[PDB]
Parts: structure tokens; sequence; C-alpha cells
């Protein structure tokens, strides 16, 4: 048989403020009906809620985001009886807003040339264990963690935001940073 690993995605993101609605969406063939999500480590049963009429078009909202509904997810479609494909790629789907907004400034400053590298700096008011910056994707890094980045062109947009986030429940991250745009001289 032939039932090819299934895209999984999320809207509006995987970044969601805590409160706010997202759906997460399941592709697989153009005929497939048999979509399953599931989350990994712990069960979701958010997912056991939702509609067959929904789930048969790889789709699984969720009206308003909470901290319960964080963690790592994948799909695939079919049954073990029927066959299934392999499990999508990993969604790791993260709730903003428990935490006090870091400050996210550049080093040596935000407007730098065509070709430089340039290191940015989340600061937070309180000490946290971890830190994340993300392009507007996001990697990971006591009050304040240093990412480089680079080479830095004029042909892309360079925009960006930072969270601190607590290692005990690293899928729950601050509110975000004020957005910071690199110019680039080009």
């Amino acid at each position: 048989g032939h039932l090819p690993k299934p895209t999984l995605w999320a809207e509006p993101g995987s970044v969601i403020t805590q409160g706010s609605p997202v759906t997460l969406r399941c592709q697989g063939g153009q005929e497939t009906q048999e979509y399953r999500l599931y989350r990994e480590k712990k069960t979701a049963p958010w997912i056991t809620r939702i509609p067959q009429e929904l789930v048969k078009k790889g789709q699984f909202p969720i009206p308003s985001i909470t901290w319960e509904h964080t963690g790592r997810y994948r799909c695939y479609y079919g049954s073990d009886t029927a066959g299934r494909s392999e499990s999508s790629d990993p969604l790791e789907l993260v709730v903003t807003g428990a935490y006090i907004k870091p400050t996210l400034s550049a080093q040596p400053s935000p407007v730098v040339n065509s070709g430089g590298n340039v290191t940015l700096q989340c600061d937070s008011q309180v000490a946290f264990d971890g830190f994340i910056l993300c392009k507007e994707q996001c990697l990971n890094s006591s009050s304040r963690a240093i990412f480089s980045v680079g080479p830095v062109s004029p042909s892309r947009r360079w925009w960006y935001r930072c969270y601190a986030y607590d290692s005990n429940s690293p899928y729950e991250w601050s509110l975000p940073s004020d957005l910071l745009e690199l110019l680039v001289l080009g």
C-alpha cells in the first residue's frame, strides 16, 4: 500500500495567546477521511470531543486555548486494520501570556550592513531558565539570553520577538517582547 505521511499545521499558528482560538489541521490524501490526531506523552481529552464531521475534514478546533492544551501533536490517517500512514512531523502547540514580557534588543544595534551578523539579547526583569527567539521560526536559548542571527540581507524582512519560559513547563511562554525590526543597509 501507500499512505503518504500527512502534513500537520495550526491556524492561525502554533504559538497562541491564552484564551484565543486555534484549529489544528491535518492534510492526507485527497479522499482521506479517517484522520487521527494525538498528543505525545499525555493523552489530550479535548481531541475526543471533536465532532466526526470535523475530523473527516482534518479539522480539530480549540475555541479558547488554555494551559491544558499545550503539547507536542502529530496526526495520521487510517487505522491498523485498514492500513495507516506514518505520523506527521510534530507540531508544538504553545500558549503565551503566562509571564511578564521580556525586552529584546540588538547589539551593536538594530541597523546593520547586509551580510552582517547581530547579537540579539532577551532580558527579563526576573529570573527564568529558558528563553525563546522567534523570527516573525523559533529557537531556545540568569535573567537574559543571547542569540546570534545572520548573515542578514535586505532581500528579506528581519522581525523578531522573544519569550521567557520555565523549563518545568516548556510549552507555556511569557507575553511576547515588543517586536524588534532589524534595518539592513541595502
